Formats: structure tokens, sequence, C-alpha cells
């Protein structure tokens, strides 16, 4: 029933990430855990918790996203009725993921 705030993530180059990888570099770089991510063939998606997200972390994932050697990923954040959204379209992908 738990439903994270959901942040969204675009590469520049195919291969520079991935969900494993994403998972790792979100937490050593920013110190967050993330009960959720997933990654696609050029772009995903990862959440944090509510109590584990803060305003100055959401500022910090935006502004420098997540860094892949000579590579970055962009980092956007859904809230409100993206969020909504989002929980009906990858709602299935998000259960999924968590049943894992």
């Amino acid at each position: 029933t738990f439903q994270p705030i959901i942040f969204s993530t675009a590469c520049e180059q195919e291969g520079v990430a991935n969900w494993r990888n994403i998972t790792e570099a979100l937490l050593k770089q920013h110190n967050v855990h993330a009960p959720y991510c997933r990654f696609g063939k050029l772009e995903g998606n990862f959440a944090l918790n509510k109590d584990k997200t803060s305003q100055e972390v959401i500022d910090q994932l935006v502004q420098d996203g997540l860094q892949f050697g000579e590579s970055k990923v962009t980092i956007k954040v859904s809230e409100g009725e993206a969020l909504s959204k989002f929980w009906e379209l990858h709602g299935r992908h998000y259960n999924g993921v968590m049943e894992l």
C-alpha cells in the first residue's frame, strides 16, 4: 500500500546506466535509500520514502542528477497529478519490482 515519491530519469546514451547501477549510484552519491528502482533502454524511474525524502535532496537530485563516468543522467520530480498518472500507468511495474 506504500506509495513513495516518484522520480524520473533520462540518459544521454544507452548502456551508461542500469537499475542496479542507478540504485548504487543514487545511494552513494546522495546517501538515500530507494525502495523502488526501474530502468528501461534509455530512461528509468526511482522512488524515495517520504520520511527519507527532503527538499534539499530533491533540489540536489534535479540539479546534479546522477553521474555515470563521462555521461550525465537527468532527474525529474513526479508529484501531484504526475504521481497519480505514474501509479495508474506503471502500477503493475511498481508492484512487480516491490514484490521482488
